[PDB]
């Protein structure tokens, strides 16, 4: 049970003991693997609180080399304390840095984790209202954008209390692109954002009815019924895509926003669940050329891509869809590039990961890896994970799922 | 208790009872999940019980649970094994495990065929050359000049473990690789450790790209011995391009018939350890693995070559083009030598549909996402969106230490 990944490409064997630290479950058992269920699974009681704590706090002196030292007794104690007082505790921002970074640490699905100690946490925990949030996630915007010299950024907004109470951003990211059901059938603009631009529309926003609409902000604070803001054109920073042989491919009028800034996760650290805690870091190309332009049940843009290179798309072993989907890929990456915006091939993340895990095993004897979502979307044998074998188990901190307010909020 | 599958891509939810039905273990548990490790002399005591439940599987099956025939069968089992220690399959359950050992395989995305297997029954053979031909005689069933047909041949289940059958091929047919003195490999580099045990056991090697090997057959568990497959009966197909004339002039071909070789069949817990069978290639299977893992003959730098492509920086993606291109090669060269062939886009949508026909007919179909997922293009297939349960089922084909480590040598 000091279990054992190898790479079948380089035979490198790998030893890990940190799964002996993880807590929670995995949704498998011995009998089924759940390992491609996209999602298994109020408040803290008093009791199942401070254990919680112990944990984060005994993992974050032992980080700082000050495991059992007066500091760390003392901070124990204070803790306990104000648990059986006030029935929660507050983080020290040592605490709240360390636990964000360790969340990211910890997301088993993310390739770009090499990168986990180079975050920017902005604390927003004395932010009372919609309008606050929204100056704290402009701020935000415009620190990770950064010109287009992306760089990695939380910002954590005040911790659940009694689930009345609860901080959240209700679009999924911040900034992504609305879609509207047309009357023939079809969907314009991004059909994953129909149900939310209903909501925006149903709400009070005046949509353009564009292919590329930025939906706005709808933000709720303290519980109370979110609220609309439009995020300041000039903090949007997109970029026109553009094939570098094709010279067809600007007319097909495609666009892709920067800033990947995901907010509709929860951050645990210590036991404390933090509803609102957007974070950003920057793109892996085939994320916005596989996924987002060329899913079935997105931008859906292949057919098109495919007879403006005239290809033979009468029997699926002519490879058209393969050829395209390169062909889109090329363009991103060339485009992001081109206009000096940050952006990683499938090629560099996944050899970035595979030194990671080396990093990650040598220093920490670990890395939890979800093989499912580490391999890319394409060209998956190609990329070093492929061969990878990986361990994939829950440590803590972490981010984690959690439902859309629109079916709990009490309107 | 019952469990749900998703497809996120057509949202379609499917019900899984069958995973009740299994026995054998996955590796996981509910703290760590195994979903992508390679690889995670019974006694009578244990052998009865085994047996029972397959002939319960198998009576129902033939709708006679129950009856005369069904207890009759059972009690002449039991009495043959208290008795004899072991016990023999009827021809009809040994039609009906083989059969079931594919349709339970839950790595196979092929499995919409499992019903249509040509079961040769070659448990009368004592001999290496009884093997061999035994062998010949699937391979030209199986190829049936271009027309493929699924086979599997079954030879004499363990006993002792001390006169096991073996194929000490892989595969009934491959080529050599050669490791050169100055470090690099001539031929197939995953063949070279068996390569050089044919080399030893007296076979004369060629020393050519593309060697198809001698078959190393052992019987009643004697020194396996060395026979070659006469070439008329082994059917390849030069790979050309259907736009690049050179791509001919790399010399490439592969042979029409994947048969697989050094798996165990388990049938009411006897043990068939030569059980060679085959069907028909996925263009995946060729064009991006053997070809194009760096640890094969790995010709991506070759055809990105050719095809004078940025080969400095990855993010030109150069490496998708040169696979999309080797993979539209073989499909085509297939093709036009009408040899069985099927892409990765066909190969999935069918298994969709077998998928989706299992639920309803059988409560369940246990699948393999990290396998059932091609090697290229991953989220253009529709399996890549759906969600998939993973459980082991008997019938079963498993995995065997190769030969030559347990072997006991005569001499
Ligand atoms: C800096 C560059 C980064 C890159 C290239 C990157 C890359 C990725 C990719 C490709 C995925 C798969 C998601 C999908 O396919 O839709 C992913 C998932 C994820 N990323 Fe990273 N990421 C980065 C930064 C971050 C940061 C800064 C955080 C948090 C602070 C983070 C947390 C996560 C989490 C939690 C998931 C998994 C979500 C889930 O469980 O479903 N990532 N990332
Ligand atoms: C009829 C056409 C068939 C196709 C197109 C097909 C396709 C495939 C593919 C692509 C794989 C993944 C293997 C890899 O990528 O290395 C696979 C796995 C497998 N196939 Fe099928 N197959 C076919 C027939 C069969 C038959 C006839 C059998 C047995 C009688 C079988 C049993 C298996 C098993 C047991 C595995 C899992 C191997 C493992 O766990 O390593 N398949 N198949
Ligand atoms: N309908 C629904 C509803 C619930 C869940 C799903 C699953 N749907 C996949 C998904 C959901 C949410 C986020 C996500 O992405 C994660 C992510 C996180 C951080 C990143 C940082 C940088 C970067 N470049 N990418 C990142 C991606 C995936 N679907
Ligand atoms: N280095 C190592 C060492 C140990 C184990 C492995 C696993 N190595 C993958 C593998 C091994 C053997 C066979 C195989 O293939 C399965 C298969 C079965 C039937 C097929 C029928 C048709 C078809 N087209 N393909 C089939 C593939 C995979 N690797
Ligand atoms: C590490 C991982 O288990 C291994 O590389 C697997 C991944 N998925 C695969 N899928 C298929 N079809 N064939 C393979 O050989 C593999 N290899
Ligand atoms: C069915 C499956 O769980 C689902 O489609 C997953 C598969 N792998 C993925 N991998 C990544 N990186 N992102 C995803 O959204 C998904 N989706
Ligand atoms: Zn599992």
């Amino acid at each position: 049970r000091f279990l054992k990944v190898k790479n079948w490409e380089t035979d490198v064997v790998l030893t890990d003991t940190l799964h002996l630290k993880s807590t929670l479950e995995t949704g498998c058992t011995e009998h089924i693997c759940m390992g491609s269920i996209m999602l298994p699974s109020d408040v803290r009681t008093k009791d199942q609180l401070f254990p919680l704590a112990k944990e984060f706090l005994d993992q974050y002196y032992s980080s700082i080399k000050r495991f059992g030292s007066k500091a760390h007794m003392d901070r124990l104690e204070e803790v306990n304390k104000e648990i059986e007082s006030t029935s929660t505790y507050q983080l020290k921002d040592t605490e709240l840095i360390y636990g964000a970074k360790h969340a990211w640490r910890n997301a088993s699905r993310c390739v770009g984790r090499i990168q986990w100690s180079k975050l920017q946490v902005f604390d927003a925990r004395d932010c009372t209202t919609a309008h606050g949030m929204f100056n704290y996630i402009c701020n935000h915007v415009k620190y990770a954008t950064n010109k287009g010299n992306l760089r990695s950024a939380i910002t954590i907004f005040p911790q659940r209390t009694d689930g009345k109470h609860d901080f959240r951003v209700w679009n999924s990211q911040l900034i992504r692109y609305a879609g509207y059901k047309q009357p023939d059938g079809s969907t314009l603009g991004d059909p994953a954002n129909v149900q939310f631009t209903e909501i925006c529309i149903q709400q009070g926003w005046k949509a353009p009815r564009g292919r590329f609409d930025v939906l706005p902000l709808l933000l709720q604070a303290n519980g109370n019924d979110p609220e609309l803001f439009q995020i300041p054109p000039e903090l949007v920073l997109e970029v026109p895509i553009r094939h570098p042989k094709f010279d067809w491919f600007k007319d097909l009028g495609l666009k892709w926003y920067g800033l990947p800034a995901v907010s509709n996760m929860l951050l645990e650290i210590g036991g404390l669940e933090f509803s609102a805690c957007p974070f950003s870091g920057w793109y892996m190309g085939t994320e916005i050329g596989v996924r987002d332009y060329c899913d079935n049940s997105r931008y859906n843009i292949l057919e098109e891509v495919a007879k403006k290179m005239d290809l033979d798309m009468r029997k699926t072993s002519s490879l058209w869809k393969d050829q395209a989907l390169v062909e889109i890929n090329i363009a991103v990456l060339y485009s992001f590039q081109s206009d000096k915006v940050t952006i990683v091939d499938h090629h560099s993340a996944t050899e970035s990961f595979i030194k990671h895990m080396e990093n990650e095993y040598r220093c920490r004897g670990g890395c939890p890896a979800d093989w499912v979502w580490i391999v890319p979307p394409m060209s998956g044998s190609i990329t070093p994970v492929f061969h990878q074998e990986m361990l994939n188990y829950r440590l803590t901190p972490s981010f984690e799922y959690q439902p859309d307010p629109w079916n709990t909020h009490v309107w």
